[PDB]
């Protein structure tokens, strides 16, 4: 693997979903959100071929697409976790900050904050726990 | 060099302090704290030799020592940042969770939280910004 | 920076040439050769952008181009070192073996052999020593 | 794992033997040898605890022990593979070069040479194929 794997942020419900590969570049994120984060889908590169992970989560909210340009990469992720309805603890919001611009916040910023500023490294993939929504979230990082 | 470097959590004052080496094992932390985190000092192993980083920060508060046992390693770090006195934003508290027990809280766990749960990897060193207190804090992780 | 760097195979003359980047994928090699290896040039990907390293070496011999397909990567490299003309020790031949086919031999496979079979990892870049020919050769590998 | 794994050098007989761990430091090698390399055993450090790998191979030849000092690490390995008796291809000799001294050659230098000079990295463990002798040999390297 040889990735640093951070997580999980969020609760214990839903079902664990994870990659089966060796990503070296994150190229695309499709995120569904509204009052919380509904679903995650992302594309990564491995040995020059592009693979799609997800979609993980439900079909609620509205969709937003992040297509990273060549030379663009994530330098930080922020979010919040907390209650919604009957769910004790899930991912309420996510913000993706690249070296060129900020994407988000997606969802609504309620609950306990978290933040992952990256001084040296590359974010290449994600994992989490998912049901009809994103119960929990985690990150794969590669040394730079 | 092949480490993922996360940070900084906290403010922009004090002075940057950082390691000059290639750590593969964190063996000891000495932390001074009271209402905030006053100072950090830690030992790491490189090529079988033990090196001391720090002390970074002042001589206020009280001292606590964490000596990791063989087979003991950090699985998560928590903290809070915020104002103290005349300082706009510094590290108010830190908690270190190993696979055997929890160390802390050091400081006071009020203010804005951050958290770094490690699903796969090893925390091997730290860096930050320091004056008479710990202005900012960061972490080095190795893939596992 | 988080790469394993193997080398050098060959002699001590010519001039050191090396990359200035963080490669994650080798996409192309252009090699000039005849009785020895005359020059090396290769393309790699970093943050989704393609960068060209080299050409290192002279304009003798004949050119061959290796363009790796998506999903194609090197699993082994072979070569030989030895004398040519007035040069005490240089790279006489190189063979590049991918998971799909074998490229070469380039040069002449006489002299002292070396071999780098990769059980787990990825070859992402090269370096060496160069004058009018390839005096010496080395390899960058990434954990897989 | 997050190690670069090189190999195998040697033949296809014997039985594959390999580590079940995440070594970060090689501390000791015990090698049995005579006309070829008979067996390998080595100690490594993981999360500050010492683990013994092997012994792999038979009980022939004579034993030699390499105990690395703090601050001592391997910078290169050399060897030869080839026939002995009824064995078509096995490991005939090995030499271990540290930043302080050279250990070996062990065995007898017959057959096809190989060499692994390390410009950047650390050798932390080995694997191979083994019967009554060392049929084949491989190396684990960590980025530095
Ligand atoms: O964000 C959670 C939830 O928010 C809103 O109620 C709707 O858009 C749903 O489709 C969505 O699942
Ligand atoms: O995603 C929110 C919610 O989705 C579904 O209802 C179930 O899988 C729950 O376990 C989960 O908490
Ligand atoms: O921790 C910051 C600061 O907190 C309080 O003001 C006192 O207890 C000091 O000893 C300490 O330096
Ligand atoms: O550490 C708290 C404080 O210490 C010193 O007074 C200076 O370095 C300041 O810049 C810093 O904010
Ligand atoms: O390859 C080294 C050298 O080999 C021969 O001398 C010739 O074919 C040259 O074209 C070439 O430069
Ligand atoms: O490359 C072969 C030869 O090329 C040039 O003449 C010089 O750089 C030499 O040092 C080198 O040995
Ligand atoms: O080295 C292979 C072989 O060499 C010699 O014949 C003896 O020392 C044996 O014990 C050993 O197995
Ligand atoms: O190690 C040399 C030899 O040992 C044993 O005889 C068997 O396991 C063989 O397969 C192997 O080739």
């Amino acid at each position: 693997s040889g990735l640093v794997k951070l997580g999980l942020w969020g609760g214990n419900e839903g079902t664990l979903q994870d990659i089966d590969g060796h990503p070296t570049r994150l190229t695309k994120i499709v995120i569904r959100s509204a009052h919380a984060i509904d679903a995650l889908q992302f594309d990564y590169v491995e040995d020059g071929k592009t693979f799609a992970a997800g979609q993980w989560g439900g079909n609620g909210g509205k969709s937003d697409t992040i297509e990273f340009q060549p030379g663009e990469y994530l330098i930080a992720i922020k979010g919040t976790t907390g209650a919604l309805g009957a769910v004790t603890n899930l991912v309420r919001s996510l913000t993706f900050i690249s070296n060129m611009r900020t994407y988000g916040p997606f969802g609504l910023e309620h609950g306990t904050p978290f933040s992952v500023p990256v001084a040296s490294g590359r974010i290449v993939a994600f994992y989490g726990r998912f049901g009809s929504l994103v119960d929990a979230f985690g990150i794969y990082l590669m040394p730079y």
